[PDB]
């Protein structure tokens, strides 16, 4: 109905350079002019009936009413394939941030307190979205962004990463919150391994069988048994046995409490 406020005129937007090309869309830098007269740096992510366009912009309306420190906000949508206008993060994605942390010019040895704080951030975000019954469908360290206060916020939620998908989705083609829990365990594995590609030595087409024989992601070298238990709880065969994002968040929070400053 009156939810046309999600639509923003193209005249208020000024596109720039390509910061990254995918296959389902591209991400460009841009400036957004506002009612205040000031302009902000924004990322514009590009992308057949009038019933699916409505669903895209309505779901977009829900995302526009979301407001959580660890969840990205939806600034708007232009219609010139559609274009999704979100805030701009100078520090970039956590995956590249960790891989850079392993290099000398980048960050220093990121301690387990900072890694765990990242995981707690993503846990609070995904839990916030779970309480509102919103599904991410694409959760990875590449899709988690770092903010100006060095906090991680979830992104790319709404409407291959096979190694991030759960068995029930690989087989029954059903996607629930527990599949997002699986993706959260894989993301924790990434943050602990600081950017290692999941399931080394196993190609993308062998995933299901590999998981159908009970083989999950192995424990990293420096990882702790508590962290690997938290990850392993997410990769269980039956979603009912998997923990919820609230329980996971509290677990990681207490584990971070027990560590020296
Ligand atoms: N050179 C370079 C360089 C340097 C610093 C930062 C960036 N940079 C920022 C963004 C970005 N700002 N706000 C976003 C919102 C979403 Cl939703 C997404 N989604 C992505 C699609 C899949 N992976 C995430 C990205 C952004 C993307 N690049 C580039």
């Amino acid at each position: 109905n009156k939810l046309e406020d999600v639509v923003i005129d193209r005249n208020l937007l000024i596109l720039g350079k390509i910061l990254g090309e995918g296959e389902f869309g591209s991400v460009m830098e841009g400036n957004l002019k506002q009612e205040d007269g000031t302009s902000l740096k924004v990322a514009v992510k590009t992308m057949s009936s009038q019933r699916e366009i409505e669903e895209f912009l309505s779901e977009a309306a829900c995302m526009k009413d979301f407001s959580h420190p660890n969840v990205m906000r939806l600034l708007g949508v232009c219609i010139e394939k559609p274009m999704v206008i979100l805030p701009f993060m100078k520090y970039g994605d956590l995956h590249t941030y960790l891989l850079y942390s392993r290099l000398e010019t980048g960050p220093k040895h990121i301690p387990l307190q900072t890694l765990l704080k990242f995981m707690v951030d993503i846990a609070l975000g995904m839990e916030y979205l779970s309480n509102r019954n919103f599904l991410h469908r694409d959760l990875a360290a590449r899709n988690c962004m770092l903010r100006d206060d060095m906090t991680v916020c979830v992104a790319d939620f709404g409407l291959m990463p096979v190694k991030w998908i759960a068995i029930e989705s690989l087989a029954d083609r059903v996607y629930t919150s527990k599949s997002d829990v699986w993706a959260f365990g894989v993301t924790m594995w990434e943050i602990a391994t600081r950017g290692m590609t999941p399931y080394p030595g196993v190609q993308n087409h062998e995933m299901y069988d590999y998981l159908l024989h009970g083989h999950r992601l192995k424990q990293p070298e420096d990882c702790l048994d508590e962290l690997y238990e938290i990850m392993y709880s997410c990769w269980r065969t039956d979603p009912l046995d998997r923990p919820t994002f609230s329980v996971l968040r509290l677990q990681l929070e207490k584990l971070l409490e027990s560590l020296p400053d």
